[PDB]
C-alpha cells in the first residue's frame, strides 16, 4: 500500500527554524537520508520528495501554504497518491509533551494544533499516523498561539538536531514495523 510522510510547518525563511515548523525540520532530514530532493507538486500545491526506506517506497511532502491550511494541500496529496489515513504519517510539534519527548499514535486529540485540525478536517477522519515532537507550552492556562512561533532557546537549539533524528528514526521504524514495535523502541524517555 502506498505511503505518505508528510511534516507541518509555515512557509518562508523567518519561520523556519519556529517550534511550529519541527515537521519541515524532520521532513528535511528524511529527505536527505533518502537521496531525494523537494520538487513542487502540481496537482496538490505542496512539495514533495520520493525514495525507499528499506526498500519500501514513500512519498515525503511538505506543504506550502499557512499553517491553517494544511489539509487543502494534505488531502489532495493523498488521493493523488492513493494512500488511505491509515498510511499517512503527519509530523508535528505537540504543546502536550515536554521538550524533546517523541511519541506515536494514531487517532487522539490534535493538542491544540492548528495544522493538525485542518488535517483532520480535511481527511474527514482522525485516524492517521503521527509522529509528535515535545515542545512543552506556557504554563496555566495561557494561550499558545504565540509560543510555537518563536524560535527555540539557545539551550534548546543545543538538543534539536539530535531531537529531529531521534523523529526521524522513529518516522522509518513506523514505516517498517509498524504502530506498536515502533512505539516500544521511541518512547524511550
Amino acid at each position: 500500500e502506498p505511503l505518505l510522510v508528510v511534516g507541518l510547518g509555515n512557509p518562508g525563511a523567518n519561520y523556519a527554524r519556529t517550534r511550529h515548523n519541527l515537521g519541515f525540520v524532520v521532513a528535511d532530514l528524511l529527505a536527505a537520508r533518502l537521496g531525494a530532493k523537494f520538487k513542487a507538486h502540481k496537482r496538490s500545491g505542496a512539495e514533495v520528495a520520493t525514495g525507499r526506506s528499506a526498500g519500501r517506497s514513500l512519498v515525503l511532502a511538505k506543504p506550502r501554504c499557512y499553517m491553517n491550511e494544511s489539509g487543502r494541500q494534505i488531502g489532495p496529496l493523498a488521493k493523488f497518491y492513493s494512500v488511505a489515513p491509515a498510511n499517512i504519517i503527519v509530523i508535528h510539534d505537540d504543546l502536550d509533551l515536554e521538550f524533546g519527548r517523541i511519541r506515536l499514535k494514531i487517532g487522539g486529540g490534535e493538542g491544540g494544533h492548528n495544522g493538525l485540525r485542518s488535517v483532520v478536517a480535511a481527511l474527514g477522519t482522525k485516524d492517521f499516523q503521527r509522529v509528535r515532537i515535545g515542545i512543552g507550552r506556557p504554563p496555566g492556562r495561557k494561550d499558545p498561539a504565540a509560543f510555537v512561533l518563536e524560535n527555540f532557546t539557545p539551550a534548546e537549539r543545543a538538543e534539536v538536531p539530535t531531537i529531529c533524528e531521534q523523529a526521524a528514526d522513529a518516522t522509518e521504524l513506523l514505516i517498517e514495523q509498524g504502530m506498536e514495535p515502533a512505539q516500544n523502541r521511541v518512547h524511550a524517555w
